[PDB]
């Protein structure tokens, strides 16, 4: 079935002492997460650049690592219920806080956790180049060569197009109908290995270390062992969705020029053009598109999704 | 059928002079071993790294060649009875024991030599990538596409995880049956190209220049070109069997990010960690992973397998 | 059907001169050949390395290239007839002599142009690794998976193991019976690329530039723009056959790895050992095994092979 | 009286941060171990090298400690009845876990705990050189004169032979007697210190981080300040020991020159080798020897063993 999406979002120094707390922090904090059952995997990304649209982000390039002074990460999490996510937080908050404050030194702004519906999916199982012959030959088997998928590399060998829209009040169900539409053409472009759509349900307050006074103090005057008050985080998760309402159009792709002559396909297709002018007519704000290394993952979340 | 493995270990100094034996020795006592018709192959390997947990070994990483002074090898070596190992070793006396004890110049602790039975095995032959059109057409042809591999490339362009385990005397059934339960499950995660389970028999002996009196004075005093009496073995292979006793998990990778978090599927997956649970519940020692690379090999092996 | 194979070769000066008449030279012969009707077609490699056999030659190594002062070529022309390489030669004298003699200025030793016969043929078209779709679809259409080749990729990007033999004179049934037994043990190695054997059936007097007095003193003395008389040879192509017989076994392989190890199963797996020993008792000379690289070729010869 | 001795051991990382830590930490855990009444001492080795045994060990020397990539730390702490190890840790683990954990980002195998019975001691108290004549003194008040102690100096300026020996089963006896046999004999080598045998009752679960499935977890996702479940140790020390039985032979030394030639002395005095080729007939693996300096020490041990 289709799970619900968290997904935590900072900004660190472009440094290396980000990547090796990277690599020692983060799969504990993913262990921990595992420990409740309605956790069904992640998908973690650092954003390697901007999509720069001809020249409207002139200053942007899609590969932006060698130059940038920072380092944003995009770290989903997938949940059988979207109330898991915060039970989980809660239920191990003394573990999981005191590895995620350890992030502190390296933070220049977040944590920041919206939380998603996925309101349309076409996403694979990931698979290795090792794996398509007995993939292949288990289809045809089962008699389902249709259901034999693109291979979607794991582990930061694919790249994602997170594409940022908010939608103007009273055109989400236009813009809904039409980014659908929208992608389900889009799905000819070459390299195309999968799309999804999340629509922005809420926040989490304990995610994001958002508290009210108390829990803020606690925060700021930490020496790193003391939890603050979970309970004083002042807000639940449906408070704090945004209007005009957000939306992630996420595309996940072979390469970088797949990704970008693949997007483009929208602007410069006729036929499609004229489908995705219906998405484009309903928007406050966006596309702005990030292009994401999703490096670290739990690839059985999709085994979930297709389930 | 199954095989039985025994596994030489040795640490030798890291440096040019230890591979340029390595690649001139090799080969014979390779060649030595297949004189017996019970030899059905071979896979050597050489460490590359340590398996960190996170930071439970912080001071490890998964590739530490360039840093470390020194280098292990694990040669695993396959036969249709255990007992064929020794008796090919008493045969091939002067030859293989002079092309071993060149090595000595390079060693720092070694050789070691346990024996052990094959418990579990769901390993694939090994293909190359040029491979796979003959492989897939042979399989339909003879209407066995479920029988299609993975793509397991020889030569050192996979890599092994070496998961040592000992188990609580007692608990040796309750370990077999949860390790079997877990690599089941375990072979869903992307880029698994095969596992088995060793379960130790005992020590080889002659294989580990472990004599009595005479024959440590005869290795001590060697100039290189007289054997040690092979009748000073002071005890048989079983004899030397490890109490706790002790297992070797064998789970082979595309590469070592479809190890870490392939492993890490029993740590990250809920449904996978509850079982593989019971596997840690029996320990005595482990897990303890050692990363490989299987470099020299005689790929047969796998056909005498699964024959 | 089978073709007859000549092959042209010659030892030149490793320098960037020689391949830069390699590259404008080699294409131009290549041309020329290819006027005679019973032209079907050119493979033509530059040595490598040797294969060290453990240490037996332990000065070899597989790829010699960055050390070696000369580069031997192994020039192979395929023929309907073996009359039709002699025929070709003559009726084309004026093009291919002053071609052929411009290469004298890097030349050390040759051309030397012994012609074969195939007695045995195990070998598959070329394709790139873009092809094997449209092959193995076109293979199911006509109901023939089982003739679903390897994918050969032309152009260097595979490696021939070029395994010089002579034979005891009355041992040849012996050694081309056990040579076919091994061969067809062999193709189950990985990497395999195709195989075949090459019997020795004679010499091209014009072919290697060996003339009566006449011709030689022509050669001796040319500017480079006169042709010695080609009616000048003194023995026809059989006349020149060697006694002990020679013969070639021409063992192609995904990469120098495969090539190494599975050469080795001739000495690696027991069944096939005891099967090659056979070969091995009937020689006069060999094995002695070059590694080629196949860089310049006109892969329609295995069309012709395989029709 | 005889203590009993626990074996802390552990593989860290070659550099100055893990000195920095040995030096700050080291004495925090000391203390701690400290609070318990059957403390009665403790002494902390590095290896700096291992015997080579002429060429058997040819990469090895006495001193590799500015080549090696790793320290190997050996901490012997002694109690008056084995089971008080387990119970300080127990009763102090809150303090002992995140101090230990702190070793976290330098290790790479380890902590491996054994616990032996001492069943054979020679060991004098430390002195240093300003002493000897105090001591001297006292003993001829007190008409003791063969009381006099050879001067054994603490703090690093002495080095340990530390030999591994793992008996064939039903040759325990015949290790046992034969070993006391020369180790009596022994001590007539110049520069000789002490010697003791140490024979292993098991292994500290605890003191080795090996918990059940529970406790691993609770280790791995440790941010420092959360200690696992001290009861989740699901073997005891008995359950764990080794079969084949393991020894150390403990022979210390007044410097590296002494131990090389004194130990030698077992293969080079006639009369010693043949008593001590009763212990090398008995030996399943073995003797294999490290070169320890013991560096940090609690020398009032030797107080207690020689009251």
């Amino acid at each position: 079935p289709k799970p619900y999406v968290a997904i935590n979002m900072a900004e660190l120094k472009n440094e290396p002492k980000t990547f090796e707390m990277f690599a020692s922090v983060g799969p504990k904090v993913c262990m921990v997460t595992a420990r409740h059952p309605g956790f069904v995997g992640f998908q973690n990304h650092i954003q390697i650049g901007i999509l720069p649209f001809g020249n409207r982000y002139g200053g942007a390039k899609m590969d932006m690592t060698k130059e940038s002074s920072t380092v944003r990460v995009l770290q989903y999490t997938f949940w059988k219920d979207w109330k898991d996510h915060d039970e989980m937080h809660r239920q191990n908050w003394s573990y999981l806080f005191r590895l995620c404050y350890s992030c502190a030194s390296q933070m220049i702004w977040g944590p920041w956790e919206p939380i998603y519906e996925i309101i349309y999916a076409n996403m694979p199982i990931n698979t290795e180049m090792t794996d398509f012959t007995a993939v292949v030959g288990k289809k045809f088997a089962e008699g389902k060569p249709l259901d034999i998928p693109v291979i979607s590399q794991p582990y930061g060998k694919r790249v994602v197009a997170f594409a940022e829209h908010s939608v103007i009040p009273g055109k989400e169900k236009q813009f809904e109908d039409a980014i659908v539409r929208t992608l389900e053409m889009l799905k000819k472009a070459p390299g195309f290995l999968g799309a999804m759509v999340l629509k922005e349900i809420g926040v989490s307050g304990i995610g994001s270390m958002q508290f009210g006074a108390k829990g803020f103090h606690q925060v700021l005057e930490n020496p790193g062992s003391l939890e603050p008050d979970p309970n004083n985080v002042m807000y639940s998760v449906p408070e704090a969705k945004n209007t005009p309402q957000q939306y992630i159009v996420h595309v996940e792709w072979a390469n970088t020029d797949a990704l970008m002559f693949g997007m483009g396909r929208v602007l410069l297709y006729p036929e499609l053009r004229q489908v995705h002018d219906e998405v484009l007519d309903t928007l406050v704000y966006g596309p702005y598109i990030r292009i994401l290394n999703p490096m670290m993952e739990g690839t059985f979340w999709r085994e979930y999704l297709n389930e």
